[PDB]
């Protein structure tokens, strides 16, 4: 009677059930083996030593199923403490999941974990209803990639949706880098998980990457001191910045493609002028990444100045955008009209994987 | 390139092109096939007739409908029918028009799905979709949330949609349409001292059914007219020559769509029916349900029948509650429009079932819908 919302990205599985106000556990997509009968989550997290993690979601899609059915396995039987032929699952997916990845999905559920119903959601569309909108722009970025979703009437325009291969993870190899020069350790696996957390401890974005790249030298106010587990302390100067800045300038990293705010133009112009106006006006936020302080307002500006002068925009980044997919995935399976939207195991067992395909949300 | 909209009804079948303010082609869904002849010799087997085509050479020939009630109960002759819809009558190449298909609210899964297989399996269609008649009157009259009447000729279902979704047990299904009142006016008349029984005398009493017939407010309150003076009719004059007047007759027949009892039947009214749908949903919308009522079909074409029901109904529900009726010029075809509305446009694209995929799922597909 209760059914199941699990969320996997390329770094986060968000699980839960539906109707919670949020995901009830939060463990890596990582998947351990011995380095040569497999560790997974939290678990293999302390086994490092003598393991060889693998992430089995690259870059929103799922390319090792046979760690991704250990992930699953985990997700239920130990996360969760549940029993999956009894409840009816919503798994998540990224924009433009290939048919096939996304009818192998299907299948899996079904043969080898009995479920006895489930449906799959795309990321994007997800934080928009969890945002209140059926028409808009949404910009998910995670661990592993950033997508910017135009979304008309609840039906995302697969024709103009933009995938940057750059994101939170990305940023933390940078913001290793820019430590190293000015004078630091730093270069493991294990030690890039510190960076990672100053990255989300201090990092921010600012909106003028040049008066704020001056004031590096002149006051020092700006900037503060990080504790590391070995007791030694740090001090960050214009790195506080000079990382989320990538997301702007995907150079500082080589990469070559256009930044967020460009992107999520050169998306909406990739539109028909008719929704235009409503999607410049419901600009969305989602994902870890887009959690830097200022990246609001920075969006804001840079953006605007590529927009008609004669035209309201509006950037929405609420407080909970770090677990948005999720909650929409959870609001969602809990409403009365998508009852029958899931896909029973009998529909399956008559018409196959395909079926899965044609679905409305 | 344009799709085909086919609206198969229990007595008429409208199709047409999409995009158009009005369906092309209009027959009737009959099939004449000569006399008995149930035995061997007088081989060839004599062939069969449809539409129009029927009609005109009847005498000789027994005609069925295959649609019953709104439901299609004999493939063959349906079958039969879509054909000459799409190369006789529409003139067209099946196999390169997407089709629109209208089917009966609470449509047997099982029809609908073998109704999807012969659509791809002996016409090759590229991709086709169906549609709840109601939902799509709905639609055409400019809405997404209200309740419909459908009396048509066979089936007078009503259906109460919500944001472009039917809801199930909220829907009434009266057996009782245009062909009835036909058959009754028809009754009343030898009662006046007449004739009329033979299946092309039928014909002509629908004529006059449609012609003079109405639907007064208060039944005993003209009925007492009746009696009094004599202005409330007219004479018709029929092939025959002759000429017939019909005092009463002209609202004693259409009376029976409040007046079940008039033929038997036993059912409440469809003013009645009507409010007991608005009942059976969650009162939270019953507001919204009263103000988009909507006339469709052709026997919602009687004059007053849209007052009738202002009346009617308002009395059986909270006087603390504006009732709106609203009964389009069109809707003897507004079913049509809607789903010609529907199969013109951008966001529908999406929504055709194309064959690729009946290909790799098989009927069972042709479910998920959500319009
Ligand atoms: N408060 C924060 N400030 C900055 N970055 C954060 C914050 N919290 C999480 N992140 C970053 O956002 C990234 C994670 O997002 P999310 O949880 O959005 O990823 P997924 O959903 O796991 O992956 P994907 O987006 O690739 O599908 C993490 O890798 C992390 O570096
Ligand atoms: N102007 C009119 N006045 C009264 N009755 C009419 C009028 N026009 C049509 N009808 C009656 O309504 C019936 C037709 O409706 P419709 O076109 O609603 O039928 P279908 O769609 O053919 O059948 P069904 O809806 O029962 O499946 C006709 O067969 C006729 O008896
Ligand atoms: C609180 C937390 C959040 C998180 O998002 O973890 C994800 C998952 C994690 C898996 C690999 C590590 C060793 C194992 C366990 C980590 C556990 C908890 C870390 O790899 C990330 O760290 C990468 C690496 S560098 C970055 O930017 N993302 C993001
Ligand atoms: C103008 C017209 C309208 C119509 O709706 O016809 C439909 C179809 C018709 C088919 C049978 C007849 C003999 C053959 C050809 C008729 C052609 C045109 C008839 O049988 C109905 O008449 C019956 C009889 S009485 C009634 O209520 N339905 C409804
Ligand atoms: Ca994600
Ligand atoms: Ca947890
Ligand atoms: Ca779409
Ligand atoms: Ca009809
Ligand atoms: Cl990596
Ligand atoms: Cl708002
Ligand atoms: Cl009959």
């Amino acid at each position: 009677t209760t059914a199941l919302v699990c969320d996997n990205g390329s770094g986060l599985v968000k699980a839960g059930f539906a109707g919670d106000d949020a995901p009830r556990a939060v463990f890596p997509s990582i998947v351990g083996r011995p380095r040569h009968d497999s560790y997974v989550g939290d678990e293999a997290q302390s086994k490092r030593g003598i393991l060889t993690l693998k992430y089995p979601i690259e870059h929103g899609i799922i390319t090792n199923w046979d760690d991704m059915e250990k992930i699953w396995h985990h997700t239920f039987y130990n996360e969760l403490r549940v029993a999956p032929e009894e409840h009816p699952t919503l798994l998540t997916e990224a924009p433009l999941n290939p048919k096939a990845n996304r009818e192998k999905m299907t299948q899996i559920m079904f043969e080898t974990f009995n479920v006895p119903a489930m449906y799959v959601a795309i990321q994007a569309v997800l934080s928009l209803y969890a945002s209140g909108r059926t028409t808009g722009i949404v910009l998910d970025s995670g661990d592993g990639v950033t997508h910017n979703v135009p979304i008309y009437e609840g039906y995302a325009l697969p024709h103009a949706i933009m995938r940057l291969d750059l994101a939170g993870r990305d940023l933390t190899d940078y913001l290793m880098k820019i430590l190293t020069e000015r004078g630091y350790s730093f270069v493991t696996t294990a030690e890039r998980e510190i960076v990672r957390d100053i990255k989300e401890k201090l990092c921010y974005v600012a909106l003028d990457f040049e008066n704020e790249m001056a004031t590096a030298a002149s006051s020092s106010s700006l900037e503060k001191s990080y504790e590391l587990p070995d007791g030694q302390v740090i001090t960050i100067g214009n790195e506080r910045f000079r990382c989320p800045e990538t997301l702007f300038q995907p150079s500082f990293i080589g990469m070559e493609s256009a930044g967020i705010h460009e992107t999520t133009y050169n998306s909406i112009m990739k539109c028909d002028i008719d929704i235009r106006k409503d999607l410049y006006a419901n600009n969305v936020m989602s994902g870890g990444t887009t959690m830097y302080p200022g990246i609001a307002d920075r969006m804001q500006k840079e953006i605007t100045a590529l927009a008609p002068s004669t035209m309201k925009i509006k950037i929405i980044a609420p407080p909970e955008r770090k677990y948005s997919v999720w909650i929409g995935g959870s609001i969602l399976a809990s409403l009365s009209t998508f009852q029958q939207m899931w896909i029973t195991k009998q529909e399956y067992d008559e018409a196959g994987p395909s079926i899965v395909h044609r679905k409305c949300f």
